[PDB]
């Protein structure tokens, strides 16, 4: 009955991986859930009809913090999103050898806010290898829903 809608940004298929591994969380809670690419998604209005997003992106950059290429034309379109009031929790990959670990998700859930987002839990950051986390992606999955 309740809808969500994840969308990620994934290169090597960290993120794809803790997307559905989430998806798979809400959907035996009974959430009726759509995860999309962002390299298959449009800007506009793309939040509107959901109950929940989530946003998972991992973190790139030689010598700055940027984001996943897929993700990118969506963040600089957050504004027309439908984010205003919407329930949002973001998620996403990285590596601790660096100094800005998932910086994405920062740079990502700071925009939300700004744009009049619910944050509904603070992001979760996936260090390594997403399958060895298995559990505190799904912890973190029944963590949000648990805020709703
Ligand atoms: C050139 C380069 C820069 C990176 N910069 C960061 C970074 O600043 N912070 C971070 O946490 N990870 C950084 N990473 C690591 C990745 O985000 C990590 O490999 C991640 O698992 C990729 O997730 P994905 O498969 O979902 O795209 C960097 C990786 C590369 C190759």
């Amino acid at each position: 009955a309740a809808k969500a809608l994840i969308v990620y940004g994934s290169t090597t298929g960290c993120t794809e991986y803790t997307a559905e591994t989430i998806a798979r969380e809400l959907a035996d809670a009974g959430y009726e859930v759509d995860s999309r690419d962002a390299a298959s998604v449009e800007a506009g209005g793309l939040f509107e009809g959901f109950d929940l997003v989530l946003l998972g992106c991992s973190t790139w950059g030689d010598d700055s913090i940027e984001l996943q290429d897929d993700f990118i034309p969506l963040f600089d379109s957050l504004e027309e999103t439908g984010a205003q009031g919407r329930k949002v929790a973001c998620f996403g990959c990285g590596d601790s050898s660096w100094e800005y670990f998932c910086g994405a998700v920062d740079a990502i859930e700071e925009k939300l806010k700004n744009l009049g987002a619910e944050i509904v839990q603070d992001g979760l950051r996936i260090d390594g290898d997403p399958r060895a986390a298995r559990d505190d992606i799904v912890g973190w999955a029944h963590d949000v829903r648990g805020a709703i």
